[PDB]
């Protein structure tokens, strides 16, 4: 992996793009981090993102991924994995200062996410005790709320 | 994107085994689903598995990526994101009879998992209301528990 880890990535980064995925450079936000400290980050979440998401976890639950499947149920079409939205999450708390390491997540699924939809996800730091951070979450498409809850991190 | 997804689907399918993934065949589990239902799954997060979890959530904390950064953090190498480990409980309760839809989740994290472990997820049902499925879940390498908590399901 040292080596093999970034030329994979950046390997698969090149067909991830061609396959309509978007590539988010990875930048860290500056400034102090404590209670009131607000951030945001957007993704939009196409075929791709749903194929790999099911490959790599092996959820292919027909939900996501079959048309006339998930037309018959009561989502009337196909929702992305609510846990594919959540992990835009991990992206959004991976980029404040620090080094920062999930401890904790709870979130509940408020409403759906379509493929091609872009999430954005809100934090605000709620919580310190030492190096561990609480953050209050609400994952939206447009001002609609599709998923809220906490996380806390450790940031050395 | 109605049948472009299935043969996206497969086509990824190849070009991520080819790069060392672990191909879940997806098959449901069986039985009515009461207190105390319990099930198992497992899969062995590789390399391509960091890679496209990174890319998909746009999380590219150096901490998964970088072998020089990670291994002067405390874990002394690189490890993988939480939300991948717990990627594999989505996979687990899609395989739950019925169509099923993630309403809530909750962990925390409770050890390091590195690239090449295999994560077992062990669920029981602690308690239903009409369809909706609450479920306690730890997630295992070997003996030892990396994450826990709780999940709800809907299930139709």
């Amino acid at each position: 992996g040292e080596v093999k880890m970034m030329s994979l990535l950046e390997e698969m980064k090149g067909i991830y793009s061609k396959k309509g995925g978007k590539v988010k450079p990875f930048e860290k936000f500056e400034g102090e981090l404590k209670e009131g400290y607000r951030f945001e980050y957007e993704k939009k979440l196409c075929e791709i993102d749903v194929a790999m998401f099911g490959l790599i976890s092996g959820d292919l639950n027909p939900v996501h991924f079959d048309e006339d499947f998930a037309s018959k149920t009561r989502f009337g079409g196909r929702v992305v994995h609510g846990m594919l939205t959540t992990s835009l999450v991990s992206a959004a708390v991976a980029r404040l200062p620090g080094t920062v390491v999930l401890l904790e997540q709870s979130f509940r699924y408020t409403s759906p996410v379509r493929i091609g939809d872009v999430v954005r996800v809100e934090g605000v730091v709620s919580g310190v005790e030492k190096n561990r951070y609480t953050i209050d979450v609400k994952c939206y498409t447009g001002d609609k709320v599709v998923a809220e809850g906490v996380v806390k991190v450790l940031i050395w």
